[PDB]
Formats: structure tokens, sequence, C-alpha cells
């Protein structure tokens, strides 16, 4: 269904599609979602326009899938996801990002955690994720441009894809694995918290199709 409300959330299957604008209060204009699909991954389409605010994000619609019992990154064999989206307007500072959150104690809050893995598949105009960049790195066959820095006590890694990845089929724990390799990352002791794809929309007008998206933890 379709709401404008600044947390509309719906719910099923286990997977969720959430407006989530979060930051609206820091800009003027909307946000809308429409769930087409909960059935057998999540089908939504975003529209939202936002002036104001230039760096603020205004929100972070998204889907993302239940997580009943956490569980360390290493003990997690496959984080297997695929996404398929489109965007279209005008002026648009905006991202397409997974957004993971993984902390020492599986219990911990899920609205922050001592590391924030994302993801961008998209990336729209010159907003910039947080730290500074670490360089070129091959994930999964792909190429990213790796981003390091802490944001408060948390420390985020963000891969951004070098062209927009419409079409994406992938799995996140490549991903940890690459931190865990490489960046000295305690994937032996870490918790997989959220598991979320969405659209960060900092100004413009703009709208989202995500065709399909799935994702799971085995
Ligand atoms: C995504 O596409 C937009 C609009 O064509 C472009 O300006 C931006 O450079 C693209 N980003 C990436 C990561 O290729």
């Amino acid at each position: 269904q379709t709401s404008c409300d600044q947390w509309a959330t719906f719910t099923g299957n286990g997977y969720t599609v959430s407006n989530n604008l979060w930051g609206a209060s820091a800009g003027s204009g909307f946000g809308c979602v429409t769930a087409v699909s909960l059935s057998g991954g999540a089908s939504w389409h975003a529209d939202w326009q936002w002036s104001g605010g230039q760096n603020n994000v205004k929100s972070y619609q998204n889907s993302q899938i239940a997580i009943p019992q956490k569980r360390t990154v290493n003990s997690i064999s496959s984080m297997p996801t695929t996404a398929s989206w489109s965007y279209s307007g005008s002026n648009i500072r905006a991202n397409v990002a997974y957004d993971l959150f993984t902390a020492a104690n599986p219990n911990h809050v899920t609205y922050s955690g001592d590391y924030e893995l994302m993801i961008w598949l998209g990336k729209y105009g010159d907003i910039g994720p947080i730290g500074s960049s670490q360089g070129t790195v091959n994930v999964g066959g792909q190429s990213w441009t790796l981003y390091y820095g802490y944001n408060g006590a948390m420390q985020v890694y963000s891969f951004v894809a070098q062209t927009n990845t419409t079409n994406y089929s992938g799995d996140v724990k490549n991903f940890f694995n690459y931190l865990r390799d490489n960046k000295g990352y305690n994937a032996a002791g870490q918790y997989v918290l959220s598991y979320q794809f969405g659209t960060e929309c900092f100004t413009g007008s703009g709208t989202l199709n995500v065709a399909s998206w799935t994702a799971s933890i085995n």
C-alpha cells in the first residue's frame, strides 16, 4: 500500500518496507513509499522531493528483513541478496545503499552498533559517504571504492560502486570477509543486527523503483 507518513511501514513474510523519513525536519518537501509486493522478496518504490539542509539526510526509505536470532558474521555461511532498481527525477542528491549494523553484544540496540557496513549500489550527486577513501577493492567480482571513518564511537565501512549498479546479485558475507581479511575486523565476534536496503535522500526530486529486492541470512 501507499503512505506519505513520516514513519509508515508495511510488513509481511519477514520483509518490511519503511518510509523512514527520519530527517524530514531538516528540510522541506515530502516522501511517499509504495509497497507493491512483499511476496518472495520486496517490491516497492519511493517518491520524494526535498529542499534545504544541503548536507543532511532527510530520509532512508528502505526494505529490510527480520532477524529473529542474531548470529556472528563468521557463523553465517551466506548473506545472499539481489536488487533490481532504477532511479528517475531531477537534481538528485541521494544514494542507493545496503545498510547493516554489527556489534559484539547480540543484544545490542539495533539502531546503532560497533560497526556499520554500507554497500552503495547507487550514488547521485555530490554526496559522500562517511570518512575518507581507502582506495579501490575487488569484492564479489566487482570493483568498489572503500571508505572508512568514524561516526561517533561507531566505525563505518562503505563500499561504493564505481558505476550505478541497477541489477545486482551479491553476498554481503564477501564484504564482511574483506574486512575480516584485510582490516582486522572481528568477524568472529561481531553479530549482524540489521539488513536493510534503500535510498538516503538529501535534496532534489526523485523516484526510486525497486522492482525486486531479496535478502537472507543462512
Ligand atoms: C549514477 O548516475 C548519475 C546520473 O547519471 C551520475 O551522475 C553518477 O555519476 C552515477 N554514479 C555512479 C556511481 O556511477
